[PDB]
């Protein structure tokens, strides 16, 4: 009944946890809450402006999935197609596991499996992780200015830690997947977001380098985790001081585009790629995705043993994932309110979206701070939901 | 009949495979096969000297796990010995696995684990390690001039691959046992050494750093193979290319010791250590170790299921490992000539050594190739082993 | 050549981790080995008197199952009896776990179970144990005035912690063979073992209560561990403290018996006692016990995956399970040095014997302290292995 999203949003602020958060629900297409808290940045504590821009990281990735779900209903590819009919690079697959023994795949690598987190790719910054360390060497996360076209073909050359189909491991796959749509309409993802995505949500302000009145409307980014160092053995202390992205995430490089990470967005944009969600259609009526592939890419298409979903061995309780990201699959497994059936997905910098379509709601919280020790997006979801039916 | 050492040492030279070899064999303490070919470097094409000096490397460890089971003989510890009463850095370790999960240990590190590579640590060129990754980072081996003592307090702080006693993987732990060799006795390694084992073997040319006149005795090392840099997805090419140490091995060091290398020696030096293996005594008669611990020693004690014994998944055929190094257990399952309870170790410059007590035989090749992808060592051994009758 | 067992025991004393220690090692039956250190009670520091007198504790079990087998070849009994027939107290037992659940025995218990500590019996300290707890209040160890018939019938009561013959516990089950003796034989298991073990052995400070001259003889003990009160959650600390044996081991009560625990002996009788199991005769060459026979109690028995012999997670390296105690059956993952069928046992006070067959080698070591962190016994065997040649 209280406005348990702004007490929370604020209370973070409050706390210097964080230096500036805005917030948005959706209910049928429509705000029902919303707010900010905070500053554009802690050092001038100058005021959030309108329209305010953040890095989204791997928010990234839902829409460079719908992005292939599309584009399987058009016919370009489909879920079953291996990735090497488009790219022979990725002919040739090995696999290393963690005592040493390198072996070759035993599974070609397919378009789901690049969905669904099973190709056996990693991450730069995976602990533990019997591969990383040669991404890290490859600079695969660092090197932002590198072309995705030439980043893939160094990518290509590593092993996998599984054989593909058999596992899931959150990963650099999402990255392999925007390649893959380069190679096989022969456009760039960054074009074809914009003409099938973008465009028909008036998604102004969403892309990979900022819009032309963008600098002064770039949200500051605080926080110490590292998305390509030496991955760390306890979590990076939550100070709110500016973090370093090096050439990770050039703001103005035409060529910068990526599958996993990279676009900048708003609350305003971001929600309107959710509320599309509800129904895969626009708010005039186009069908930007079937009601049957929409349906095909939001069932719950990976399920998880007693461990459950993990991420660096941060659990996602009573999760399941599909095709998009997170779907939650169990209420009585969940950590936080939710509903059978909401999904979505979050970013480093710790924005936080879901779709919640037993309530017809959205909602979206948008901050910049890498490396949380504090879970915001999951406490704002949970406040939202106490405030709904 | 034929001279097969000679042939494989030869054939190995004039392939252009290694600068120079030297090998002797022993049967009951007697010199019965013994030779040398190549030179000490192929940059002058100088002949390789008399009493000719060679970086063991793991060679090191029978020498080192050899004096921990003198001082066990004398009291200093024993087997079940926590190694954190010795040095209580090592209090409280963590455990770290493929998936990014760390925990607690669920059991105290012993000299036994060390002794057995069953401690849970790793080593700076393991590949697909959950851990390699801050060995390198911390340098444990790359910064050979970092004293022992705070080379284990930054290892100290870094998480085992595994519950102690639970699994086998070849590291850093004989490392380990030097430090808490010296945290046991109040003395320095290389002094206990000198004094437990060289003097009493007349080994007058083996220790850490060279003798004054050891300059112009130095085999040149050739190779590859790094034991610190990104592990190699595939094996280095073998090519006669001067190898570059860094500050890993210094030559003049006063204080470098370590327990998994370092040592300098000679193959007469090196036969008198083995040929006290097939007894325990000194030539002259006088006891280095009792026959009831050198039993306790040399007995197989911990067996591999599966795939056997493996380094970086490389194959240890028929091999099990005792408190020494290898022990043949299954000539059955032996990849080459050999006899149950043939035992040794080598170096990852290509020394190797073996004891065999059942033709009262020893012998020894010496050379100096860092990641050979030819297998000197064992087709010397073959060679030898077909030679008697 | 250096007498490492004075070294060991004078350690230990200077340290003030023991009062006092003495030890023999025989070969064939005469001593090679032999010393004391120390005194008889620090308070007053009275030297080690003439045939000076110890709780042996534990090292009752040997003696007490050596004498079952001597009943069992006389036709008294056999392995396969089930002890109900002999005490029908000990019909339908149940067997209760860790989650409560209480059930009916599905075997029942034998001679051969007692012998092994496969009955499902435990101990009153047995910690973390599903009926240790209901032991400790029925004061089954710490009620030493209570007959040995009465104690048991309080025993019969209570429920097994696994079904016979299934499970190895270190337990109270020698205790219940000498009452089954008691019942098989219709005489006093002391009176027994008089008549069959001490005086053919010429054992004559053993027994039950104190010679009438044992006063001035008898050893103070020390220490903090309790083997009736609340199992100690970690070791209790090495303090050279008088023990309180409260009313658990009375020194002249003349109905104190028990199985597996309460003699009181000298270093000299459990040598004789030690020396005979190595031909099962006296030294005039009397048998006490058949070859054959002897054999039957000697072969390991039971056999351990994993984690290997454990009491109260104590482990003991090596070490099967015959009918009179530990037998060693492999050296190669024994903790100390040892030879191929040593075997022996030890009790709680620290006294310690063996008996090693391929070197007809006999040791025991005798000291007063409960609770040792300290394995003296293994030291000094040890110590004695190394000794020989």
């Amino acid at each position: 009944m209280p406005d348990l999203l702004t007490n929370v949003a604020e209370n973070y602020v409050n706390q210097d946890l964080f230096a500036g958060i805005e917030w948005r629900i959706d209910q049928d297409g429509k705000p029902i809450f919303q707010g900010c808290a905070g500053v554009k940045d802690i050092e001038t504590r100058t005021f959030i402006p309108k329209n305010a821009i953040y890095r989204i990281y791997s928010m990234t990735k839902p829409i460079v999935s719908f992005l292939a779900m599309m584009l399987i209903e058009r016919g370009v590819f489909r879920l079953s197609s291996p990735i090497q009919n488009f790219d022979p690079r990725f002919k040739s697959m090995k696999v290393i596991d963690q005592h040493a023994h390198i072996e070759p795949a035993t599974a070609l690598i397919t378009i789901e499996h690049l969905l669904t987190h099973q190709a056996g790719f990693s991450y730069d910054w995976s602990l533990g992780c019997p591969i990383s360390a040669h991404y890290r060497d490859a600079q695969l996360i660092e090197d932002g200015g590198r072309d995705l076209t030439d980043m893939m073909g160094v990518l290509a050359e590593l092993p996998l830690v599984f054989h593909p189909g058999t596992q899931w491991k959150y990963s650099i796959s999402t990255d392999v997947l925007a390649h893959i749509i380069e190679c096989a309409t022969g456009e760039r993802v960054d074009d074809l977001l914009q003409r099938l995505i973008f465009d028909p949500l008036d998604m102004q302000d969403t892309g990979f380098s900022l819009p032309l009145d963008g600098a002064s409307r770039l949200m500051e980014v605080y926080g110490m985790r590292s998305l390509h160092g030496l991955p760390a053995l306890k979590p990076a202390p939550h100070v709110l001081v500016p973090a370093d992205l090096g050439s990770s995430h050039p703001t103005d490089d035409p060529d910068f585009r990526r599958g996993g990470h990279g676009l900048y967005s708003t609350l305003d944009d971001y929600m309107a790629f959710a509320n599309m969600l509800l129904s895969g259609q626009t708010p005039e009526g186009e069908t930007l995705l079937s009601p049957a592939v929409l349906k095909l890419a939001l069932a719950p298409r990976v399920h998880f043993g007693a461990r459950g979903m993990r991420i660096n061995d941060e659990p996602f309780a009573g999760y399941s994932w599909n095709l998009l990201g997170r779907v939650m699959t169990d209420v009585g497994a969940a950590a936080y309110a939710t509903h059978l059936g909401e999904f979505g997905w979050s970013g480093a910098a710790a924005t936080y979206f879901w779709v919640d379509p037993t309530k017809n709601m959205t909602g979206c919280v948008m901050t910049q701070f890498l490396g949380s020790q504090h879970p915001i997006g999951s406490d704002m979801q949970a406040a939202a939901m106490s405030m709904l039916g």
